[PDB]
Formats: C-alpha cells, structure tokens, sequence
C-alpha cells in the first residue's frame, strides 16, 4: 500500500534539522529558512559536510511541503518551517528521533546512536534503541546494514533516501 519516498539528498538533510532543532532548540523551532540552511551546512554532527544555498533549501522545502512532509509557519516576524515526519510516517517521537539521527549522518551503530540521541529522546539503554530499529526495519524505514570485518558492530541506515546510494 505505502511505497518508498526516495527523497533526495537535499530533502534529506532538511527532515534531518528539523527533528534534530526541534529537540535540540526549541526555542528556535519551527526554523525560519536561514537558521535551516546553517543546520543544513553544519561541520559537526553531519555527515557528509554540506554547502546548499538558500535557493535549493526554499525549493526543496517546498518540494516537501507538497508531500505532506513540511509545513509553512506563517507569521508577521518571517517564514518558520517544521517537519511532519512524525503524524507523516506516523512514528512514535522515538522513532523520529532515530530516523532523524540516520537521515543526518547514515550508517550508525547502535551505541553511536544512543549517545547522539542523548539530548534528543532519553534511551534507557541500548535495548530500547533496538526495539525500535526493529519496528522502523518491519515498517520498511530502516535497515540493518550488513557488517564485514572492519567492524563487528551492527550497522543501521534508514529507507527514505535514494536507494541507490545503498547499492554497490
């Protein structure tokens, strides 16, 4: 019934800020269209580093908002935007948070998603973060990501963006 979105990497980055300042800086949130470009080319906590102009942002903002994706926040200050990737993917706020943790920086382990979810949702443990990777892989958001020597840790990544960036 539900098919993938496929959201390029621009889209990407953007659902990304929007969870991550939403639970990060509220006080900031909804996020007007410049303090998104700044979250969208942040050095840290994003990978990869991105250089996106106001231009691509607004279009791919508005490409969203016409996926039911993003809301325009209108006001007499200026534009605010906020994600709905939560009542739009309907997704516990757990699972928004994690989606948003994946969408920002790919491929992450259980253990680096628990500390970077830290100030965001407050996992327990590594347990819970588990229990709901597994609800995200059975709703076809997630994936577990096979491992090779390098690492013996599991891998997670989420199904949203372009899935050939998951093939080799």
């Amino acid at each position: 019934n539900a098919e993938a979105l496929q959201l390029n990497s621009t889209e990407v980055r953007i659902l990304g800020c929007l969870i991550e300042k939403q639970a990060t800086n509220p006080e900031t949130y909804p996020l007007t269209l410049n303090a998104l470009v700044i979250a969208c080319n942040q050095k840290t906590s994003r990978d990869p580093v991105m250089n996106l102009t106001q231009g691509q942002v607004g279009q791919s903002l508005r490409a969203l908002e016409g996926r039911g994706l993003t809301r325009l926040v209108m006001g007499s200050r200026a534009d605010r935007w906020e994600h709905k990737v939560d009542k739009g993917l309907e997704l516990v706020p757990a699972q928004v948070i994690l989606t948003g943790l994946l969408l920002l920086r790919g491929p992450q382990t259980v253990s680096e998603l628990l500390t970077r979810s830290n100030r965001m949702h407050d996992f327990e443990d590594s347990e819970q973060v588990v229990h709901q990777l597994e609800r995200l892989i059975a709703r076809g958001l997630a994936t577990l990501v096979p491992r090779q020597s390098g690492q013996r840790e599991d891998r997670y990544m989420h199904l949203i963006g372009d899935p050939e960036d998951l093939q080799d």
